[PDB]
């Protein structure tokens, strides 16, 4: 007596399988691993909750997830990330999927609970993107977690959260970091920020970039993308940093690296990329120039205060979906992109496709690992191994025509590694 | 007679808000209107634009309304009106006839609405291309006496113009705005350095970095668009038949060679040339799987679409202004905006604020036309080099930039007025 | 009378061997030798030069000796002569007044030298910087009718040229080659591009990552360098006088704003401006500790190196071009070449590549003015774009770029020549 | 009845000291390791035999050792890199050294013998570039082994000598890998050789860069910072790289990744940046476009096969000192910068200053956690602790009036961290 699926319009669907169809010619990671394994079905037995961005890049994994056997139940992972015509596809062809574009806070957590309960039983895998799924299940269903046998966790929030409910003796199923994978934290973080974050921007409010001052408030993988690709366009910009690591990188580089309230001043643009509460306050927004755009690409909607706006503002103007332009009572206006949610999927469509087949390949390998090797996963946190990861990033060169160099004989004995890799320690930061 | 026609006004409320957002950026606008609503240097004008009608158009348009002029208005391209900014001029009162998606004979009756005002027959040209002026000369003969002058704002329309002046076939005087330092070297170069990308996300999603872009002509706009796909991680090749423009292209590490090598490399062509046949059914038939193909240059003549609808096997229309075709060859391409200018066509054109330099030239090209017409003979003539550095000017506050003044001495040593202009005319910047 | 004066001719073999890599590194001047050698236009010109003694000028001077030019030379620096390159050239037989390291009176003593050969007082200037045209103007001026033509190879020398002529002083037909187009761009952006960190690091060996940068001027060389200093990791801040050289610079990216402000900020400063009175003792005072000035623009005045000689309270010499003063305040500042051309002073100038392109315009220059003469009357003149488009092509093939020739048809739809011109001549490239 | 010290030329120790002097200002890592530490001594006992490049930043790292309380004896690690006024002034202060400009393999072999007897006995530390101490006391003097309480290794190269030995076990003395401390590998094998690539190749040739065609082998942290240095000038960068990984990060920055035998027909300027053998062989050379320029930065002198243009060529024409233009038998020309030797190190003045303050501010680090905490480091290769290795990120901030912004209470909390640090966990790659 439950839904089969919810989103906005089945009717959708004709299009988003033209937009599945040319994003499975750009993900050819996600398609060797149907090419691999569509046939012996290592995922048959599985029942995957699926907690992430319902996108026509997410529409792929799942299609990837089903052809190697699992069954899966969908949600987003955002109220404004969903494509909903990706939504209807994924619905279109049977699969239980519970997200639309522009959800409310009641709406998200239902859609969720959706995904809980199969025909032939609850969920026996989490594949989850920033923990929502995962702090669900251990908070409110702890009678499940017997019957999970892995969690995969795509982001870094989602992975730093692990990590702690581990330290405190709260995790209870086994979990591979997908986040950390070389082929993901290292090209989804950094490359995807670099493309989807102007995307967003631009979509919301077709600003020009050049010439504009833009303050980045942190500088680790998705910081460094932003701030590239801000500086790209003829933004000065300047960087905010709390790690004396990061901060110097981000100077070596040639970025001004100041603390907010001292930028908050100057800036014209701001993007918060910290996963941290309490980035821009009201005392900022109160010194900021006419017209500053604020956004978020880190975590929830806590960077910035959302609330101060709402509660201190003289009037909030609706400009369109996503975009509020708030009348403060200096005179000045402040542009706020998608509520203070994550702006690349809230206002664009998120990562492009080809960055995303390196982390749903790490991701439908993560699934493999733990569904089908569990011996090897104890409760805990986990890496894949470095010849998976290599393997990723192998199955992405022929679309780019890239020739790879084979080692001879002769140098792998002077280097002392296999010709076939791995070709570098645990510890190598790449 | 019609006062407007749009494809929906209620579309009004929004239009209006994204204006006054565009107003905010656009200070160069914003300064002709409070240095110029009072006097109305522009009374008397009837000006018919055919300008891409966008947000940004809208406030130049409401601009030329500020200062005294009577406007009506059309779009040069059939896909590039911003059908809420449309809107947002017909709530205004002005007749503007534009719509996203006109048909070739629609596009051809909406210039022909702009021709005639209630007292009397067009007496100012805004072009964008040269289809007004062209439209005039060749079919409205008698209307070319009563024209006071011609502001032409794109390069394939200043070439036009040269054209037509060499073979005495212009009638009218012309302001060539596309080559004021301030619009050339600005919207050209920045503009497609931030709209080409938009329009071809927008349209396809595609990941720049890791693909191979060919860019056809490496002018102003193919520099921009170069630049803007390096940015991203993209390996660029750039051909060129200009042994200067290629040196310069080459020096910044670029490869430069012929579009009969580059097709069999590409995962993405951008054509800039303002020239006819660029990308052939030859180079086609050799391109990489799922090749995206835009034109960002001039009309639909750089890329032969025709060749791709008479060969292609199958096609299927993907969305608005999004077409895959698939070849003999078993090989889909992806064309957009049918061949016509990409950023326009699938995305929203250029950003305000670089918009805002191109038109207060054209604002300032009116003026001069207007209230100065004998310093202007039949001809093509340039914005003097003061008017040029104050569209500068007036954009350097809203970036916060602090503009050095020499002192008399150093004025003194380098034989240079106090206030300009500071560089010759031959000046290349 | 000296056949020369040089360093050291002992330096000849190794001049030689660095003339042999410039030389396949500079095929402009190479083509120039094979298309011209047998037929010796310059035959009969005696040619006085004042230009930077390097390695890529003694490439030019066998050049012109190639096409039958007598030659006489100096240096237009005293600390730019590479005395390898002058030996190399003395060695030739050739007369050449020049080496690293000369006292100013030396300097003017060397270019007096060049003026007398054994047929008589020379008949042709080629001149950087306006030295030798200035001294004969005003301390020679019977020599003037005897004398066909000048190019100048530099801005401030052309911006003098001008002056000279608006004020009825130049009595000699002047061709202006550092506003060709294969000059000031490519020279002026590119060659700064590379040799000003060449000369900062030779002197200092500092980090540039990391590092705050001032850039005064925002023109050709200006852009260059910024560009340079940004690609290493300083965060460079632009000051400017002219509102569409400020707006470029922001559209960039880079922080505009006054030296006033700038100069607490910055730990290395180049001046690039052509204009005296740039950094003043109340900059010096608010620098950081050990912040490197230098200039690359012209003469020794954009610094006042005369405020650090008489206000620092110590001085210390590192090592040659290379002075750590330390001011009252207690801070230190390291000066390089005392404020002269820092690329040419503290390092070996523009690579020969580029220096290729700025002199085949030079070659080009001397034959238009020495063999037509009456093209050129007393004024100041550019070379035609065709030779300008033929420098650019005849560095396509070392570079390997593939140049695409329009067909026939494209050229008919263009209304434009098949081998060019390909542009018009108010382009800005 | 051994030699004191053996240099070019005692007499260039003034121009030394002033040299020195300007680089102390650059280096804030190393000063305030002196001011922290000059009382205290942590290093008395300590009689550190050091082969690493004689450079004038290497001089300042001398003189804190000292300052510090260590006896020092000192030698470089390669033939060409010596400043022969870096080496008079250390001289010139009483200091053992054994290092000059263009030493035969000879000469080099017996500069580090002399660093080995000290007046109180024999060495009882190592610092070393490259492993040849380690090696030669491991090879040749076992007997010394039991009293040598660490080794710290400043390059890749070097760490993956010791990695090997640990796991033959064949290493019989702790070791420290300085290399792959965070502000290390990410600062100076890559801004490092972003400035000093261009210098060695400059000084040597003159060359334009721009317009070329650059191919670059490897695409590490040294590749990384060559390609980033020639992209800038204007040369078009060809990679090649053997690990999938780094291959696609050189697609997705825009460079073309294939192989040598393709590159070579192409490349005007050739970088080995590998630390393997054979990358530029014989019938690479001969195809190659006249006067292409081929140097290495990477490794001793077997990434480019110069045995084979010192037996091919027709002749070689030398420059000037470490730049030779080999005639080929087809009639083109190649120029080898350094006999295939370290180029920024030997045609140039290797790494700036600052950056060195990291790289030699962690070798102190790594001597004092040796000498003064052996309990902590058994026999094996270890890192030094994020704290420190963020501590020496932390010291060069003031120099570039970098702001750093702290958490507060509430932030940390939020984050699970504490305010002061470490801000990463162990598997973060910067
Ligand atoms: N929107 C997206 O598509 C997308 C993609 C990947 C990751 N993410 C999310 O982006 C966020 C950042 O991810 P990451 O991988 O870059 O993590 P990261 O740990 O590499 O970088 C975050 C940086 O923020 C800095 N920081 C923390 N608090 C700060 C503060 N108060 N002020 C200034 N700097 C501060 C840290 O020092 C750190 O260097 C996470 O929430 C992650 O889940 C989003
Ligand atoms: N879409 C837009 O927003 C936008 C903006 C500005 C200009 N434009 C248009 O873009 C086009 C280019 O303008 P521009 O200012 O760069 O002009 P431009 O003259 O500076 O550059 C065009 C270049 O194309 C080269 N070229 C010509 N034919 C060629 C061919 N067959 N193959 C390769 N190269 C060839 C020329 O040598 C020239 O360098 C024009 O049609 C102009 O109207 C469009
Ligand atoms: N060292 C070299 O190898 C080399 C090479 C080429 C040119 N030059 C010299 O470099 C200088 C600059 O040449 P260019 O071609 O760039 O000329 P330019 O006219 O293009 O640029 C100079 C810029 O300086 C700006 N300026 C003038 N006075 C200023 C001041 N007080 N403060 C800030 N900005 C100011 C001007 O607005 C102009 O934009 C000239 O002296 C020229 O002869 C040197
Ligand atoms: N000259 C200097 O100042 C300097 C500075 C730092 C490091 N180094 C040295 O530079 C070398 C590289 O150091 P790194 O830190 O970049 O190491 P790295 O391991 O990060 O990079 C080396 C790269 O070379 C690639 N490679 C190996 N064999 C190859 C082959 N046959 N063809 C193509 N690619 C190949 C590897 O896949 C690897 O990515 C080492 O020898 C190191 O000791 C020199
Ligand atoms: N197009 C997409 O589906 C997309 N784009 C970005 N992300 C993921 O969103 C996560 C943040 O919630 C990041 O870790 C990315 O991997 N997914
Ligand atoms: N946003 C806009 O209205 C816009 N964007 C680009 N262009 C103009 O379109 C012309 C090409 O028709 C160029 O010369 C630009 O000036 N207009
Ligand atoms: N290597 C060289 O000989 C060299 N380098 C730079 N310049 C010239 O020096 C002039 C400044 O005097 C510029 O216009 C350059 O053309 N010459
Ligand atoms: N200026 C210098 O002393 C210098 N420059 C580079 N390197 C070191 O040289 C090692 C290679 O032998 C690298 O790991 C660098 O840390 N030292």
């Amino acid at each position: 007596d439950k839904l089969p699926y919810k989103v906005a319009d089945i009717g959708l669907a004709a299009w988003g399988r033209k937009a599945l169809d040319i994003a499975e010619n750009e993900m050819p990671g996600l398609m060797r691993m149907r090419e691999m394994y569509s046939a012996s079905k290592p995922l048959k037995g599985a029942r995957i909750a699926g907690c992430l961005h319902m996108t026509v890049e997410t529409a792929v994994l799942i299609e990837t997830l089903v052809a190697l056997g699992a069954e899966v139940r969908w949600s987003s992972c955002n109220i404004f990330s969903t494509q909903d015509h990706a939504a209807a596809a994924i619905a279109k062809a049977g699969i239980p999927v519970f997200a639309w574009k522009g959800e409310t806070d009641e709406e998200y957590l239902w859609c969720i609970e959706q995904t809980l309960h199969f025909k032939d039983g609850p969920l026996n895998m989490i594949l989850d993107d920033g923990g929502d799924l995962t702090n669900l299940i251990h908070t409110k269903y702890p009678q499940l977690l017997s019957g999970i046998r892995g969690i995969s966790e795509e982001t870094t929030t989602g992975v730093h959260n692990l990590y702690k409910m581990m330290s405190n003796g709260i995790l209870k199923v086994p979990a591979i970091n997908v986040n950390d994978s070389v082929t993901k934290s290292k090209f989804d973080n950094l490359y995807g920020c670099r493309e989807s974050l102007i995307d967003g921007i631009k979509r919301a409010t077709d600003v020009m970039i050049a010439g504009k001052v833009a303050v980045v408030a942190g500088y680790g993988d998705v910081g460094k993308g932003c701030a590239q690709a801000l500086r790209g366009f003829g933004a000065r910009v300047i960087i905010t940093e709390i790690d004396p690591i990061n901060a110097l990188q981000a100077a070596m580089e040639g970025y001004e690296v100041t603390t907010m309230d001292e930028a908050c001043k100057e800036g014209n643009i701001f993007v918060t990329t910290t996963g941290c509460v309490d980035i821009i306050l009201g005392r900022h927004f109160e010194q900021m120039k006419d017209d500053a755009i604020v956004c978020n690409i880190g975590h929830f909607d806590v960077e910035i205060d959302v609330k101060w706006l709402n509660e201190n503002a003289v009037e909030k103007v609706n400009i369109k979906p996503q975009v509020d332009r708030y009348w403060l009572k200096n005179g000045r206006r402040i542009i706020l992109l998608a509520e203070g949610r994550l702006v690349n999927l809230g206002c664009a469509m998120g990562h492009p496709s080809f960055v995303m087949s390196n982390s749903f390949t790490n991701q439908v390998m993560a699934q493999i690992e733990l569904w089908t090797h569990p011996d090897k996963y104890p409760v805990g946190v986990h890496f894949l191994p470095k010849k998976l990861d290599e393997a990723v990033a192998e199955a992405h060169l022929g679309k780019l025509n890239v020739k790879l160099t084979k080692l001879t004989e002769k140098q792998a004995q002077y280097l002392g590694m296999p010709i076939n890799g791995p070709f570098k320690p645990d510890h190598y930061r790449y």
